[PDB]
């Protein structure tokens, strides 16, 4: 059309293989500067974070009241230095809590239900607390962009209240009554390192447009992009419309 043209006019000064995913439940729209990213598979990065702590609060391994206390090894940021629900841990992006919750589940466990949901490629190694920053596990664009519409609609094979809580962990902003839900990721374990925003719209109309984007990353690059280009695309695709 012509948001097409002003959505793609967006990745034209984009200097990073990138792709941006939607999914309204029918149709999967696919954008950026190589569309081919969202068939290829990257590890989903703190990504992950969302079947984690689904895996665990459906399988009694942590609720979303338990505080992870902070146990004094300082942490990589000194923001993390901190005790975290898991909910204020999913925001904070805190990393060892959330290892901590995969080591809480087990090998056995993790792998039974990534295979259970069909997270991926559903491989996590012999690294319970690490195979989500580094591999064996990969998650494509469309995938990621699949799970978290559902997550969205409370159709994953979890409890139903298990969704509500993890949902609202990734919640961002509302504009009127659309709500952004979001969760971003950057793989430095990998080469190349690989960027994602997922997350999606909640509309008034009970309606949902599910979104990922995948990038490559290099050190040095803004951290604020990701989210940035991520907004731009959704208001120009009318989805979430500035303010
Ligand atoms: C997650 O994918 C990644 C690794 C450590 O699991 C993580 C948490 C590092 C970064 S970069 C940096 C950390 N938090 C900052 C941030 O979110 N803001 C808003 C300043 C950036 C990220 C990331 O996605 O940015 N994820």
């Amino acid at each position: 059309s012509i948001i097409d043209q002003n959505v793609q006019a967006l990745f034209n000064e984009i200097s990073a293989d990138a792709v941006f995913v939607t999914y309204d439940g029918q149709n999967i729209k696919k954008y950026g500067t190589h569309l081919d990213r969202a068939k290829t598979a990257y590890i989903p990065a703190s990504t992950f974070k969302i079947a984690n702590a689904l895996i665990g609060l459906e399988n009694h391994k942590a609720t979303s009241t338990e505080i992870f206390k902070w146990d004094g090894k300082p942490r990589f940021f000194k923001a993390w230095d901190k005790d975290f629900t898991l909910g204020e841990a999913m925001q904070a992006s805190t990393v060892p809590v959330y290892q901590e919750l995969a080591r809480r589940i087990g090998p056995s466990l993790m792998q039974s239900e990534l295979q259970r949901i069909g997270y991926g490629n559903m491989q996590i190694g012999t690294e319970v607390d690490q195979f989500w920053l580094k591999g064996p596990l990969t998650i494509t664009p469309i995938q990621e962009v699949k799970f978290v519409y559902d997550l969205a609609q409370g159709q994953l094979p979890f409890k139903p209240e298990v969704q509500q809580q993890v949902k609202e962990m990734l919640y961002v902003e509302r504009r009127g009554e659309n709500r952004l839900y979001a969760k971003s990721g950057w793989g430095m374990a990998v080469d190349p390192q690989v960027g994602w925003y997922v997350g999606f719209v909640e509309k008034a109309d009970g309606q949902v447009v599910a979104f990922a984007l995948n990038m490559q990353m290099k050190a040095g690059d803004d951290i604020a992009l990701r989210k940035q280009l991520s907004l731009d695309v959704l208001d120009k695709l009318g989805v979430f419309h500035y303010l």
